[PDB]
């Protein structure tokens, strides 16, 4: 049997005992609220920060809501973290990942701008990507309303947001923003199609993210399987920015993250590959329920500081 | 027209002006002396250290000479770096890599033990591996002659020595020493056979390490292509220790390092892959002639500190 | 302090920073290799020539290897330059001075024959002299193997080779070859014993050639202090051929070359004395690292053309 | 005993057969006239030149007559030769050395300005020197009357004029004129006191210049034996300009020129020493009676061109 940490296993066993409905058995609204409730109980509380401020920027389909997190009211020029939440491009919002954003801002002492991008099925592919790209370009322009100067941007995100991280880095690589992507941090990302992977079959059930849920998100989002904005393993890696790929050993889409890190090495790009042992998908947002996952987040933070120099 | 840093280019132009005999055209003693002279003129001078001491330990063929480097006269238990010099398993000694060892000791603030392993053609494969393994096990046993206690070992080395790094970590993985390998650092290693690789053809001449020298070393050492002690890409990667793989973009054996880091990701192991841009093989020992390579070494140092947490 | 050109000073600072061992502290083959690397890395690249050909002639110990350089594939009878490399009669070979030889051949438009004479300590005094004399007489005989008829010979050489230049001219003056010495060009020669000289004390350290190296060479070669083949200031100067003596103002053996040119004037012989200002011993072979030394060599070339008519 | 060329010997025999009187036996006017007659008969005819023009300049005791020689009516800026005739500071004028001056101007393609300096015993030491210095400074100032621009000056002169050459170079070295002395050419100069020298006794009679005449000149000129303006061997040689010293092997004051060239080498100064074999003092002005002395002058010319670049 696969190795599972004791605190992780207890979390999984409690979820199994609840025996709740699948995403397909719920309404959209019920599914989104269930995710809000999961992270609300499972994650550590928000860090206190000097700045937690709602902003917005123009997008291709209207204003894109943003949330700015900063431990400092006033700071020197530096990189700005641009964050895209997970949820399959169907669920999640600025609140489901709020506490994680405050933690990243507190531990990095950098500003974090989270993106409230358009969700499927109401707005299918490529809506989320268009919004994530637009918001990152806007931050990269050091607009007056941001209140600090960006010398570069750091795309970061979990699951679907790790997909968006890579896609944004590819889009900005092809058509630069006002400053470069200095580092990207895809966290358990979907880079290659998970269908047919060994990890998908091994961890299809019982490891937080299920095969059933992956299928539900895919049907809602309707990403074109040949489009690198849907599956960025298909993109041009030859100028990828410095990268930290974090995966989880029990993740059904673990092998997609392995595939991406291998593609970067094959292209000669600098990459840190961290595969967290004995924890699942979503470990960044269950840090109270599974206290050892705070340590996993902290390893990602230490790698980011090293790769920023 | 691959990218070459200006200071790197100037060094290559001087080597081209020199236009010496090949290694195979020299006597063995001349070939070894020419490597002493190259690193002697090209590398930064030694750091001053509290401790630089010659030791030996028992090996399968007789005593193995060693050299201990430590910035501290007295130090508590901690990891000990075990270093294996490059030179194709044919050339190099404790002096060719002395200055680099003093730099590693100074910048890491950890003890370094360099291994004066037996060389081919006089001692063919697996002599060098036997000696590197034996010395590493000896250091790992916290002998009184060392004057330090090891809580773990950190194998590190450049080119052959990077080959030896991986092989030693595999041998100690299979049959543990008294403490574990807590980190390995293969620097432009030979892991897979370079014959047939795209990098070997692209950088066969004019990039410090030549295809001719690679063939000279191979003929002397006589490693079996099917033996994982000769080509450690063939070994079992499923329990590889935390790894930093450092390569050079102009290295004929660059793709061998790429292959190894890809195999570690494929096996789910934690790895930092750094491919230094615009510099050749041997960048760790040309830090005066090509001043920008000091910064490349400092990037490896920073990755080591991060991976040691 | 003494005048030092800025590019010369930078080279001396680089040598000082390297802080290498003395020749005596190296193995003999490491000492030889350090000199290969010094010239190899500091000198300008070889000129392209129509003819660069290895050959040999008989000598008293066996065959003497030679290298012919000629900008012309075929040429009529004319003077032939016979070149003897520096290195204390201990180090140096055809390759350490190869590029300089191609430059002399190109700029003079005369053939150059360089002599691979036997070295100390393996072959002590007068081995080097026997071989240089024998090769020069052989060239002077217009052998068919050379393919260039000699109407005269031009002995030339740097440091120990400048010693050989003068000794050869004295030996051929006393027992003529088939054609005369029409010009000799001792470049920073050892003519009188440098022990006790003001220049030896003034430039004992930090000026390329060191007092320690002079002593190392003297111990290996074992020249008799009373033998004019060892110290040709002791020889008969009354029929010395037309001479160009070139010295360096920062050379510990500068005063030896001053002594020789003064003895030629005392004897009524025609001599051009050129003391290059602000450069060291070996200036003929560091023409890339210290670009201004190319002009010093060109001044010697101009004096040679004038003295040949 | 000493080597004498056949053409030189016959001229000496003809002088002996004519059996003229000594300078002491003649009247001053007769002595001066015999010198005009000697060079008029013995030297090659004047070259035809575009410019042979009398000039004058201010001096410390009145105006100094000059004669300008130039193959060109109009020329670019360049060095100007400043010539001082021989004659012991007692005899000689602008006409005694006129043909030589036309030859120097024709063969160098440079302007020559000859100085008609004050003569002893009417004007004893240091009169001649004061005028030679003033005229050279005037030329060096590129005065309108000169008709061409001087970028440097070249002092040149035979016997007493070679004395003046060296003294002028020393005085301008200590107190620069408007342009530097770029080259000096003392021709059989009096630099050190000839009294006591081996050459003076060996060639005291029968070699055109006699010990009797040397003494005659000395008594008239009354140079101070301790004054470097009388005997410039006593001056500071450490900044002497590039120098060509020409002597004659049968000259009673040959050793004086040897001494000066040796002093320049001792001081580390660049110098061409040419000792013309088998000819006497005055060889520059007997080029028809002794035809081979034209070739001697032409060697000086060739050295001058080389030393000017
Ligand atoms: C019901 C809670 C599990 C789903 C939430 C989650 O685990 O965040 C994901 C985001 C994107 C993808 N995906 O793109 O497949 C999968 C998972
Ligand atoms: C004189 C050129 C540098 C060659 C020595 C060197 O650069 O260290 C190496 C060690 C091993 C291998 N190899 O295994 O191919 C290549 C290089
Ligand atoms: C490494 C610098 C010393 C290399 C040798 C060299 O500089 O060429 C010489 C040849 C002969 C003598 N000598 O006769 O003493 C000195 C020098
Ligand atoms: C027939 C007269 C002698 C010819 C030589 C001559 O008159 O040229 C000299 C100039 C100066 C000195 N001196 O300074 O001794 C000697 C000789
Ligand atoms: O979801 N759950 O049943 C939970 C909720 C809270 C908790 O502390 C542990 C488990
Ligand atoms: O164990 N816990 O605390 C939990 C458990 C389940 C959950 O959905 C969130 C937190
Ligand atoms: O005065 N002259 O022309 C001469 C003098 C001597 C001589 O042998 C020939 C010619
Ligand atoms: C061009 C080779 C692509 C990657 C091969 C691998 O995944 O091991
Ligand atoms: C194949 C040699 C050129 C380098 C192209 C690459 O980075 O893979
Ligand atoms: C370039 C100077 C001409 C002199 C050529 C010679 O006679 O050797
Ligand atoms: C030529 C006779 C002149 C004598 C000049 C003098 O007494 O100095
Ligand atoms: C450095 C020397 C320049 C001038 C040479 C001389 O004194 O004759
Ligand atoms: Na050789």
């Amino acid at each position: 049997t696969p190795f599972i940490r004791p605190d992780m296993k207890a979390f999984l066993e409690a979820i199994a005992a609840m025996a709740g409905p699948t995403l397909a058995e719920m309404t959209l609204e019920e599914a989104r609220a269930s995710y809000v409730a999961l992270h609300g109980m499972a994650d550590r509380p928000a860090r206190e920060l000097a700045v937690i401020r709602n902003l917005s920027c123009p997008g291709p389909a209207g204003d894109i809501p943003l949330r700015l997190y900063d431990a400092r009211e006033s700071r020197e020029a530096g990189p700005v973290i641009t964050f895209y939440h997970g949820g399959g491009f169907v669920i999640g919002d600025l609140d489901t990942h709020h506490n994680l954003c405050t933690e990243i801002a507190a531990l990095m002492d950098l500003p974090v701008v989270a993106v409230d991008y358009r969700l499927a099925p109401e707005h299918p592919f490529p809506a989320a990507i268009e919004d994530c790209e637009a918001a990152t370009r806007w931050v990269a322009s050091s607009p007056s309303e941001l209140g600090r100067t960006a010398s570069g941007v750091i795309p970061i995100g979990d699951s679907a947001g790790g997909n968006a991280t890579i896609v944004v880095s590819q889009l900005l690589g092809a058509k630069p923003a006002d400053v470069p992507v200095v580092l990207q941090v895809p966290i358990f990302p979907l880079a290659s199609d998970a269908v047919g992977s060994a990890s998908l079959e091994a961890f299809a059930e019982g490891f937080v993210l299920t095969k059933a849920s992956i299928e539900f998100f895919d049907t809602a989002y309707k990403a074109d399987r040949a489009d690198p904005r849907g599956f960025p393993i298909l993109g041009d890696h030859t100028a990828a920015p410095p990268t930290i790929v974090a995966t989880a050993s029990l993740d059904p889409i673990r092998d997609s993250g392995r595939d991406y890190a291998k593609a970067l090495v094959e292209a000669g790009r600098d990459v840190v590959y961290l595969e967290m042992e004995g924890v699942t998908h979503s470990f960044t947002n269950i840090r109270a329920a599974v206290p050892s996952t705070q340590g996993d987040l902290e390893r990602i933070i230490a790698a980011m500081k090293m790769m920023l120099g």
